[PDB]
């Protein structure tokens, strides 16, 4: 069965993300992602047992960040957490 959302939390804090943010051409501490954002990404932007549309969203969001710091460079960090997650992912989906 299924990631529970603790197992999908660790996978996307020790994988996923740094690999996005990699891949998205942002710096170590450029972009901040809280857990309660993850869970945000998993509880309303996918609908999965494992984690593919996870990390389709968590690259989603690492590419709006790396645009809004583009568009900006009076932004020298980006900080994502549960309330502004939709901010970057747009209206829930689930």
């Amino acid at each position: 069965s299924g990631y529970t959302e603790d197992e999908k939390l660790n996978i996307a804090k020790r994988h996923l993300l740094p690999k996005q943010i990699e891949r998205n051409a942002l710096k170590k501490g450029e972009l901040t992602v809280d857990d309660s954002a993850i869970i945000g990404i998993i509880r309303y932007y996918t609908r999965e047992a494992g984690v593919r549309g996870l990390e389709r969203e968590i690259s989603k969001l690492c590419r709006k960040a790396v645009k809004q710091l583009l568009l900006d460079k009076s932004l020298k960090h980006i900080e994502i957490n549960g309330d502004n997650l939709h901010d970057y992912l747009g209206v829930q989906r689930f």
